[PDB]
């Protein structure tokens, strides 16, 4: 059996197109950063290099109530996991962390899967701020690096591309899935 | 390091007084279960058992807004998961499980927390109907047995007394825990 850690946003939600929309929608006289241009992981960050009166701004778009529920799918996204779940001998996980300011994005999260892939995903929700700690064997993310309490996680992780990844290279002992049209099962049947 | 896997309900939490209380402050007319007369992990069978719509009554008390956030502490649990946190080489996470009804719990369950034990345990919480995916040296739960996509868990499962499992007899190779005031520490040394 092989279990694979499936990321949400990044990989499932689309938590940058949907920062980047409430911030024009709601800061329209802003500047922004498009998303071709965003690197690094902290968003907010960016936005506070760009000028610093835009951290709090971003942040206030992220953490506001409906942020997390109204999120895009990522395409392919959901059929993926889906069909992942399906196969012979895998099982599947969402492996999410939820922000320092949790109160609109926990329970949010929760509906968004139920809504998006329904009530037998809800049970395979796995809330956490160190994935490290859990056990599988592939761990599909765009964050660039996945760190916590073990070392030497049990997890493979696969960088999921974003627009904040895309302009890393990985050396060759590493994978990198540039889409969910970019051949999945492959990377799960290594670990058969 | 040790790192231990503390539950919510039942261990930090006083889910089952919680429930009797609203049931009898909901129902004041009807038969109720005193919790010395538990039996068997879910509540809501035992009242099914009872009286068959009763089943539906206790279920209304515990999905209600306000019930996951109203619990009273455990006494001596939240003093001693703050004094295990601070023990040199020692991890402490809550590993706590959602309802399936899970609207008015989760959200619930991260403010219990914050309030109760403050931000930082906040970042400690892992929200999983699985906790055999999570690594770990003990788990503390009151659950009888704990049980998941992991055949032989990572842990060993010290079984934390309370009302429905006390009569439980179980063979010497499972460990008890009979209150926060028993001697846990020794139990964590017996790991390191
Ligand atoms: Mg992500
Ligand atoms: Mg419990
Ligand atoms: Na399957």
């Amino acid at each position: 059996s092989v279990r694979v850690l499936v990321d949400m946003d990044g990989v499932l939600a689309d938590f940058e197109a949907g920062l980047l929309r409430g911030f024009r929608r709601r800061f329209p006289e802003e500047p922004h950063v498009p998303l071709e241009q965003r690197r690094g992981f902290l968003a907010r960050e960016q936005y506070r290099a760009l000028r610093p009166d835009l951290a709090d701004k971003v942040a206030s778009v992220y953490e506001a109530p409906g942020f997390f529920l109204d999120l895009e799918p990522i395409p392919g996204a959901l059929d993926a996991v889906r069909e992942m779940n399906d196969l012979p001998d895998t099982q599947v996980f969402i492996c999410t962390s939820p922000l320092l300011k949790y109160h609109h994005c926990v329970g949010e999260k929760y509906r968004w899967v139920e809504q998006h892939l329904g009530p037998q995903f809800v049970e395979r929700i796995i809330l956490t701020r160190d994935k490290t700690v859990v056990l599988g064997d592939l761990l599909i993310d765009d964050k660039d690096t996945v760190r916590g309490q073990e070392e030497t996680p049990s997890w493979e992780h696969i960088l999921f591309t974003c627009c904040h990844n895309r302009h890393l290279v990985l050396p060759p002992t590493r994978r990198r899935l540039l889409s969910w049209s970019d051949n999945w099962r492959e990377i799960l049947d290594s670990k058969r």
